[PDB]
């Protein structure tokens, strides 16, 4: 697996982000990386 | 690989947590993801 | 994919390093985890 890509689906404690993006939520239930 | 998950065994420097957990030592040899 | 090793080349967005290494520039072009 890899690292999410920049405004790619991510989930926090699952799959995370490439540094230095972040895991933000943009809904009530999806994350986006960010950054 | 997989980002390491919730209270998984992990190695810094070799085998990081998903965010945002975080490796910590749970004993001397040890270190589990927390958070 | 893994999390990349101590003095290793690594890609800000897009190949990140193994917690606590920090993917930082070491010239130009290239990036090396560093810590
Ligand atoms: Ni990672
Ligand atoms: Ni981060
Ligand atoms: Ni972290
Ligand atoms: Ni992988
Ligand atoms: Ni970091």
């Amino acid at each position: 697996e890899q690292c999410v890509k920049k405004d790619e689906l991510c989930i926090p404690y699952y799959l995370d982000c490439c540094e230095p993006l972040e895991c933000k939520k943009v809904n009530w239930w999806d994350h986006k990386c960010i950054g």
